[PDB]
């Protein structure tokens, strides 16, 4: 599923994410926008072997289980495949565990690289929340 701004944005007030440890939901709706132009079926391959996955390209080094990742973890205890759904709650769940902890949203390449320190407001611009 390729989701509108406003879609993404409502989806992801819904199942907690506006202000989640501290970041706004423009943030979270910013970092879909540039880790997967809102598609939940997004994969990219890495140089180390794992794969990042959906909405907010989440990878099997760490936090999912994808059967072809040797050596691994899978700390937010998933299939991989689990983040490719039309319905955004495990990849937000995870996301969750993510940001908790470690280098909070600049685990996120593309939110480090492309909106950490913008209007990121602007993201939710027009939205009915
Ligand atoms: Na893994």
């Amino acid at each position: 599923k390729v989701f509108g701004r406003c879609e993404l944005a409502a989806a992801m007030k819904r199942h907690g994410l506006d202000n989640y440890r501290g970041y706004s939901l423009g943030n979270w709706v910013c970092a879909a926008k540039f880790e997967s132009n809102f598609n939940t079926q997004a994969t990219n391959r890495n140089t180390d072997g794992s794969t990042d996955y959906g909405i907010l390209q989440i990878n099997s080094r760490w936090w999912c289980n994808d059967g072809r990742t040797p050596g691994s973890r899978n700390l937010c205890n998933i299939p991989c495949s689990a983040l490719l759904s039309s319905d955004i709650t495990a990849s937000v769940n995870c996301a969750k565990k993510i940001v908790s902890d470690g280098n909070g949203m600049n685990a996120w390449v593309a939110w480090r690289n492309r909106c950490k320190g913008t209007d990121v407001q602007a993201w939710i611009r027009g939205c009915r929340l």
